């Protein structure tokens, strides 16, 4: 009863103005933007986000304008998660007052918490959203959480929870996971492995290169169905060429430079510490824009 | 000129009520018990202060309550750290305008940042807290950042550190840094090695198990400069009976329960997903606490 | 002009009998059911071959008999790596006398040695070769060796190699090096993710559990040619029901037991360390068997 | 029962001559001066010593030319271990015939093996070894094995283990089992943090640079047991700072190029794939050794 959640969908980034304020109208052109792509979903407030150099207030605020701009038009899935469980649940009750039709959270991590705590946690998060479906996220790189698969298979059975965001480039366990759980909702997290992550088992994914070239993934989801092997690792291949660059670049800023120069967002800085990008890779991000606006 | 930072200060815990709101009278009575120990220097919103649970305002709170107490009695050292620059900055200039002697930040952590936007970090909090000495903290098992000695020698000579907050079992690189820097004020961070750490080369140590015992880290610096090896090891060996039973029933909501057994806090309860204790652990909890106090 | 090495193929197990001696006939016995199977080749004297609890004389040994029954009808790889390069040296000078086809060597582990050490080792192998090709093995998780995408490249530049066997889940840089090297012969390591590895840009395998149902990883390389993706995803679904049930009672062991109960192999013993098979298992491993059997 | 194993003792080097064959006249050199030297053993045939880029002939031609230039005036370890458990009880029934005092073997590497084969590993050498005592030997950075502390507790109360090879530079570790064991032979494994680590419970060292300055280490045995915390720093200072060159020479081949400028070794050649010491680093190398010589 959650299969309206399964799809590719963009990790939404915040646009910043000039002096690091949350720039509004960027905010609202990059979510129909993303419209306008094609996409089954947006993922607001995630890692990708930048959600933690934001305040509450300010990701509530961000909340709140991507449900007025898509709410209805896409599905809208609210990462509400923070180390903290009373801010998560803040953050889940306004994204339940907004309308959306999700929320997530990443494992708690700087403080190592037992196995039953995050359930625990997961378990306040989920009543506060008050009956909207919970997506677990699990990115073990940036989290330094390493959950087993029985911790897996006990988070995507807890009562409300809908879906699972594995940010996991291990495609062994993706499969047993897909195979303890054929009817789960499973998010590819690392966009370099898109294809070989649905081959896995995800039924589709939630990437920050989406962004700026969502009509790649969709491609290779369509080639896949299709049973084009060949268009699939093309098209994999063409994300990765582009995946080098922001690696290079940083991803974040790389991913907002291409977008402002693809007319999308007015400004395009990540908050401090994150540097602006580097001088010398300015003119390969605007021939990428140009690259990727001439292939749509 | 920064010798004045040097010592034994505990990282100090944040007590919380029965409703996880800030216990402002037991934060008072809990400065009062550190100075009563003797100790150098309390360390306030820490790792252990439970900051990464905490909003900006909530720290803001915590640093003007403990600088009312003991401004002028020890030395007070702020830590200002997030992972956000902005956000350190803010506490930073706070606890300037509060009268602390001193500021301190984590590496920020979560997102991967070069070691010149660590720097740049650094630097911009250096200027927000307008001429107070700044404390590099160094905790590579919590924050995921591994810096090599070079680059810790890069940033203990920025303009306006003072100390380096070493939280690092490698007593190799505690030797170099002490021979690369002879007067570097070099705290020892994990107090499961605290006579170990000083013979390496640390001059002093902040930990969050001296909430509870200072006098025992206090009398191993004493046995260490009076040439009484055999007190260090056995003073060594009973904080570490201690820190053993800590690890078991979890350390932060250990040490606020031992503390409430001393009448010092009037609620023991860590922050969420931080579960209470289980009862199983009181018992012994309570008889360390009638055992420490019997030992002053 | 190395494209004969493409495909799949059996890391060879090796047959000890119930004193833990070499059991020679049924090593014959395991090579005539591989080519049986209708591989592409067979790998000898591997990590999986036990060659690191083996002589040197022995490992000749296993080589010299692998030739007598296969030279001529399958490609035949010898895993010449030891720690020592001399070492090394003296087992590809045996297999150019055996008239393998290619010879191959994990990166030296135990000790660390530099980039240049490691291509030097390499250079000399490849020269006592005497004009057979060399196919590096990448094996982070057991050699501890953690190489560089850059450090991949010049290894598969170095004159005289021929091949790389890429023992690493990480399916990003599996296409990485594919996009860098169209015409590389690249090997799948981790039977577990094949079809995926496929997909990101391998062109065969080298794989334990090819022993017993190799016919599974050929259908999947034929699904993913003919463009059947969910056929490819059945049959990695069943090859990992099995590899979960041979992590659990010890793979190479498990394997054995399996070829025993195949008739194949006369006794399934591994050397010491390894422990022989708990009771509690054999009833499972005698009924995956007789499925496998039936399968065929 | 076996406190005459406690004590200072060089981890010693196997000396090659300039055709990476073994060079007994410098090997009996090599044994002559660590006795003049007044250490309490020597450990022969270690990781320091090559064993794993030798045979298991050359393994035991080294221990017999040490027990014939050494026993009776020194105490005798022959470190045994291989991967293979019959290749280890060979090493451990030869050290036996030649009058070892005690065996020593690494834990299994490369291959997983259980807690419980490890167990029946050392079991099956202790009972080869024919009434001689087994030191268990922890590197987990090289082996890849990482024992918890209740193993530990296991592997040395198994029948015939009279000493525990503490490699690793984790002294909480090192302080909990010198408390779990107030008789347990304890050996300092990381040269670089000796004094700190006979602070946090070892008794004694095993160590690769106790080869050209064991003076100093038994310097700092005294200083520590006289109270000289200051001289203790001193000489950890002086070690640290040899130390930090043997990293950027290379350790080995930098203490055996040491050693040859004292006229201890004909030939300073480790086996490949060790490379040379390069050419920049002689002036340095030899300047170090006419400083060790004056100093004693
Ligand atoms: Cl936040
Ligand atoms: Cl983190
Ligand atoms: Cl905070
Ligand atoms: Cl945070
Ligand atoms: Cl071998
Ligand atoms: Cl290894
Ligand atoms: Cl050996
Ligand atoms: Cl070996
Ligand atoms: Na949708
Ligand atoms: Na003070
Ligand atoms: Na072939
Ligand atoms: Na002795």
């Amino acid at each position: 009863m959650v299969s309206h959640l399964r799809g590719v969908m963009p990790a939404l980034l915040t646009p910043f103005d000039a002096q690091q304020n949350i720039d509004r109208a960027s905010l609202r052109r990059l979510v129909r933007f993303n419209i306008e792509q094609g996409v089954d979903g947006v993922y607001v407030g995630g890692s990708t986000g930048e959600a933690f150099v934001q305040s509450l207030s300010e990701r509530e605020e961000v909340l709140e304008i991507v449900a007025e701009e898509a709410k209805g038009k896409i599905t809208l899935i609210a990462h509400v998660g923070c180390v903290s469980t009373a801010e998560s649940q803040q953050l889940a009750a306004a994204a339940k007052r907004y309308g959306f039709d999700a929320v997530s959270a990443v494992t708690p991590f700087y403080y190592p918490f037992s196995f039953e705590e995050h359930c625990d946690h997961y378990r306040a998060i989920i009543d506060s959203a008050d009956g909207i479906p919970m997506v677990v996220y699990n990115i073990p790189a940036l989290s330094g959480v390493k959950l087993t698969l029985e911790q897996i298979n006990q988070l995507v059975t807890l009562p409300g929870v809908g879906a699972l965001k594995q940010t996991s480039g291990d495609l062994y366990q993706m499969e047993q996971i897909r195979r303890a759980h054929p009817e789960l909702v499973l998010y590819n997290g690392y966009d370099e492995i898109f294809a070989s992550g649905l081959l896995a088992g995800a039924d589709g994914g939630i990437g920050s290169t989406y962004n700026i070239m969502a009509w790649r993934y969709l491609g290779i989801v369509q080639a896949l169905k299709e049973g084009d092997t060949a268009k699939a690792q093309q098209l994999q291949h063409e994300c990765n060429k582009v995946i080098d660059l922001l690696v290079k670049v940083g991803v974040f800023r790389g991913l907002k430079t291409v977008l402002h120069y693809m007319d999308v967002l007015s400004v395009p800085l990540c908050r401090k510490p994150f540097a602006p990008v580097e001088d010398k890779f300015q003119a390969e991000l605007k021939a990428l824009a140009q690259q990727l606006m001439q292939e749509r």
